[PDB]
């Protein structure tokens, strides 16, 4: 589809068998979701944005469905104020910026 | 133009007769640039990101050229890690997300 930017570009995603709301964020290098339980081992990481850095748990090889599209990639979990779908997964669904 | 997201969506902008690099960020509600001098009076604003909040200066009716497209709107100035072009200006240039 084609998404306008008059409002925040929020979409529904399916992960770990759960439906959540997330933001399509071209300014985010990676994908970060609010605290939740995911399978497998994880690695600690620090990510920075406006305001500073936060510590997150890094999980690799996670399957996510974005608007009916299946994508696989690294997913970070931590105290983010909103669920963020970053570039690492946006590329997999063939998302582009156009004007 | 059509921009893929395999790399950061950086473009050249022109403001105050100077060329700068900025990120096209659909996840940012507003446009914020690194410390610089702009004309007129400013008002205070607080913006929150992934790591907390930062105080910025708000300037209105500022001319800014993005990838050749002229836009006139609100620009925030403050301790941002990178120059960010937010939805307020992305909509002025007709930018949309597609997949
Ligand atoms: O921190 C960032 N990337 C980092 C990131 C994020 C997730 C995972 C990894 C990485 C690392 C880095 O890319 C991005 O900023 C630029 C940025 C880019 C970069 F390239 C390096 C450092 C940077 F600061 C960030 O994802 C923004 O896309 C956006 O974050 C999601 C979000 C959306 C909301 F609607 C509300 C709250 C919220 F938090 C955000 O902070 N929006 C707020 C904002 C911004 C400017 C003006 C006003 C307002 C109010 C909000 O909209």
């Amino acid at each position: 589809p084609q998404i306008t930017l008059w409002q925040r570009p929020l979409v529904t995603i399916k992960i770990g068998g759960q439906l959540k709301e997330a933001l399509l964020d071209t300014g985010a290098d990676d994908t970060v979701l609010e605290e939740m339980s995911l399978p497998g081992r994880w690695k600690p990481k620090m990510i920075g944005g406006i305001g500073g850095f936060i510590k997150v748990r890094q999980y690799d090889q996670i399957l996510i469905e974005i608007c009916g599209h299946k994508a696989i990639g690294t997913v970070l979990v931590g105290p983010t104020p909103v669920n963020i779908i970053g570039r690492n997964l946006l590329t997999q669904i063939g998302c582009t910026l156009n004007f």
